[PDB]
């Protein structure tokens, strides 16, 4: 899918936050974007197709599948860079509020950090829920063989996934990225502080 | 398919209402337009491939398949955000006729809030017709299991769906933010209201 | 496939007719273009790999799948939209015609109108041209068996369709509008007349 | 595949030709190009998996299908498409030219209409070329029977294609409109001469 | 895939060589890169889908397509397209060399024809090598019969191909337009030793 | 997967740097890119559709195709580009940083070339740790026979891969434009401490 009206909301507002805020910006574009569109996408392309089970009754493979997925990993992450990007549109409300009260004034330790605190604090719990859900449940780790207890299937049965060691490199992988998207902001809010 | 042409339209109208039309907007292509975009439409690629009954009458499951899903959700949703946006066009062709006339004016309590509010109430007319429809026909919660009791298959027969929680996941959340979309037209409504 | 060469030949005539022509204009784009575009055509994705027959002589489905649909609805959709806005283009052919005459005039009750209605009552008939074939031919509700009388078939077979319903309700649907742009023309060459 | 640099090409000269050549790249454009990439090159796009033989011997598929179609039609005219508009490109080569002589005047029943006629002239020879092609080697229906004559195969097979009937009207079409295309050069070469 | 990147390069140098260089590069945009676009590509869309093997013994399908096929066809000609390009970007780094050098004089029978000569010696040369090399390993006719002599298949097999026509025609048309594209860097070569 | 958010920042420092960071980047949009973008990507469209064991256990195919390809060469590749181009954009750090500084100065043997070789050295060393994983890993050579040893399979089953040439050929490939990208390094870095 395309991604052309954030973009421009994100273009936006690019010279209002410090440096950190930029490198945020910088790594949620390229780390987390591109490397979704271009790599970890085509990873996925055949997660039922090449879904596989040891049994003969029919509509077993159906249940097993999801039951053992619930939710894809790649439509997660999409939901989480949602969810850590809205926060910060508000500070544009900000923006486009003040700068016509300024051209109000044209004509005849404020909110702003507090806003902008608010903000940022805001996407990192969001990101912190979304790093505790993916733990809760999930795990970080696919293994290759999955016992499968579900109706209408008998007794026990055990599935065999697709590729479980080039989609746990990735797991690990957004994994890091996103803990040093979270430490960063941790970085950007002391700094405050401390110039507060 | 490709947005392109309401885009502009959409695009045209930007400062003739106040922050809730604003944000109501931003909501629209955000949560809505590219949700879909991304993740939402890759979810039902194979609605029928997936599909799997459990007979050998040959048809059964074609019948059983159009029985089961008169039609998807995400045309149903396509429908829903093309009904509702072209209640706002019509604004435009207000603005359009007056600064004509005042470019007439220029050689040589009004309709504009009324016109507002008809199609602000026409919007909201139509985002609860369609989640009357979908309350009657769907529900909200998709099962496992399916029986079908269709000609010419025999006498009873059940049927297997593909995903049915990654499925309910998504129908809840378009569900939260239609009720969103449904309660900001009420805040503004009583907004212009206050200041009628 | 792509729609741009003539967005821009219908983007450039926009100024030149009156507010039913622009609102026809409007849902040309809208409720037409952009419909196919998006739901209509992913609808028709498998109309062949979804069929399905009762037999078991090899060629029997080509030959009912090819004696069920002469031509599909969605490219007859397609050639429809073609054959109703070259009409218009021949205006345009006015005027840059009659603005380099006035640019001759810049150096050293006409056929306009008349020109105007002649395309008028070009496009309104082949609308109509085009309803009475697709009422002749077709119909417009499909069952969902179809009973197959052509050789190297055996006597009669049966052969089930694919999603008899989802089809119908767009079949409705492109009936409707198509009604409602028939009427649009009627209104418009009164109000051309009554001017007149 | 993109039509994009023959775009501009055939877009830099639009104002040195008469209303007919303005006609004709407007059908060359519209009825050509567009009816190609939305609705022509969908209706081939299983010509080979949909192709069926009654037999059993290994191979037999291939060697028939080869010898049914030794050129598809979409790729036909593709080159046709390609070999009829280079003729026009010579004169931009007389444009870019002769400017450029007149900007070396701006420093210190000529070739044109010449170099115009004899690219009509092999413009024309070209349509009239690949009609007498297709004539030879096609003709102008399709069957929806083919008997097969070729090693491996056993000594007479029959083989059933694909929608005999959706090209044969998409057949039957390209060829009107490459005669009116025809026609025209006729019309604006006599006008010429007329004018000449 | 895109080809944008090298065509705003191919952009930039448009008038420092002669007419034979322009039409060179016109046969090279239309007739090489969009004639590939279109048409050529989709051709070898089932290079091995399609292909088959008279035998039952597993895998001899996959060593037996690789003896047939070292490269593709396709991937070739795109790395001839590229390989054929790249002498020419030096000519743009002799000219923003020496702009700049005349920029330097701003502020306070030489080596280019030298590079211009060199340069398309090496496009000719590289040219002439890759038609060697597919002279040495192809030949230029595909036949519609091959015989396999690998292990681990048994004694020898006979691999039908696919579409061994449609492929003939398009390699003699791509061994023409190489073999003009040949004799043009001569033409233009002798045109500027004889004004040398 | 588009490639447009990083184009931008490739594409703002262009004239920062000598001839050799130009050619650089010139062979790492070309050779890299484009080359990836075309060819390289689909000749692995089909690694597991195409792959094919000798065994009727169910699930060796998907344990041994498992082992036999930790991580695909294309998604290493992307992240090999990945890796290798952000170093540089810290170099555009120092300048919207200094100029900025200048831009202070117009209100009221530095860090620069130590920032640029310290960015060079860390981009060669990524380059050199990436060639030597892929050594360890991969080799340079695909046989066509793979020999498979896991569980749940029985004793030895042995897997035949799919095109084991045309991959080979396209690793040399990556190998020797990678090679030269290492010496390039070399060679600037050396020239600036000569200029040093």
């Amino acid at each position: 899918g395309d991604w052309s009206a954030l973009g421009k909301l994100l273009d936006k507002v690019q010279a209002y936050s410090t440096a950190g805020g930029k490198v945020w910006l910088s790594v949620l574009f390229i780390f987390r974007i591109l490397l979704l569109g271009t790599a970890v996408e085509s990873a996925w392309g055949d997660e039922q197709s090449a879904f596989r089970c040891n049994t003969q009754q029919p509509g077993c493979e159906n249940v097993c599948y999801d039951k053992s997925f619930p939710i894809s990993h790649v439509r997660f992450w999409v939901l989480q860079i949602i969810f850590v990007s809205v926060p910060t549109l508000l500070y544009l409300a900000h923006v486009f509020y003040v700068m016509r009260k300024e051209e109000k004034l044209n004509k005849k330790r404020g909110g702003l950090l507090r806003t902008y605190i608010i903000s940022i604090l805001f996407k990192s719990i969001f990101e912190v829920a979304f790093l505790l859900i993916q733990w809760y449940i999930y795990g970080f780790s696919l293994s290759a063989v999955y016992t499968c207890k579900r109706d209408p299937c008998p007794h026990q049965v055990d599935c065999f996934l697709s590729r479980p060691t080039e989609k746990t490199i990735f797991i690990i992988f957004m994994l890091v990225v996103s803990l040093v998207s979270l430490a960063l902001n941790i970085i950007e809010l002391f700094y405050v502080f401390f110039k507060g």
